[PDB]
């Protein structure tokens, strides 16, 4: 994960700085696809960006705030390709690296403080896809997405 | 949300049995798509079963229950008419009903202990979708789905 495409809505926002300068720090270079202010703005346009970098290969993952993380990741997770993360605690964005490759992680700004969700990222950015026995558990998502 | 369908793996199954037996207390109807034992077993099965249920109108929404949850919603995610939450505490459960229109509950037995888990279910349960200037954000999530 050496660059990612970042994305939030208008709720998401509240953390975009704070959470970027943390990225840059961790020597990631982010591709930023908005939004830019705290004016009320919907929340799927954000995902498809991240989505649509992260699956045609210019990025190597996304991340996306919200309230919750839970509708942009939603909205992620019904692109091709993509295997996205929503968690309040670092124990399953880890896991879900591990276990099933994840390209895409959420989290929500009116959920996780700001150090929690520093910890979440660093905790994604650290974990390593497994393979092995996971690998046909992975293939089987992809089976559901070409029926 | 009055008939559940419900699936595990063998690892969401040391929860199976509680929370089953609560969504019960609670005047849930369980439709219970397995699986059955601690015995190794691959959770997308589970989650399509779970999904074909709630996607085809044969239940009101789906409970899924992994490790952590994620894998399992993910898989649940990829099937069209599907909305699936995976949380760890209960204001991301409630507000995905009330504003995201969820359909599908998922939690990790390796995240969260079972009266945590107990009071997600409860707070996911009692939700109302709330409409208005979220359904076009909820139309948008299918028009990707096409």
């Amino acid at each position: 994960m050496k660059k990612i495409a970042f994305g939030c809505d208008h709720v998401g926002f509240i953390l975009k700085h704070e959470i970027v300068a943390h990225l840059v720090e961790r020597g990631v270079e982010v591709i930023d696809k908005g939004t830019w202010s705290s004016e009320r703005t919907d929340y799927p346009h954000y995902a498809s960006q991240v989505a649509l970098a992260v699956a045609g290969g210019e990025v190597d993952g996304g991340i996306l705030i919200c309230g919750t993380g839970v509708g942009i990741s939603i909205a992620a997770n019904k692109f091709a390709g993509i295997r996205a993360v929503v968690c309040s605690e670092p124990y399953s964005a880890q896991l879900s690296r591990q276990n099933n490759d994840t390209n895409v992680l959420a989290f929500g700004s009116r959920v996780v403080g700001l150090e929690l969700a520093k910890m979440i990222v660093d905790a994604w950015l650290g974990a390593q896809y497994e393979g092995g026995r996971h690998q046909q558990r992975v293939e089987a998502i992809t089976a559901i997405e070409q029926r």
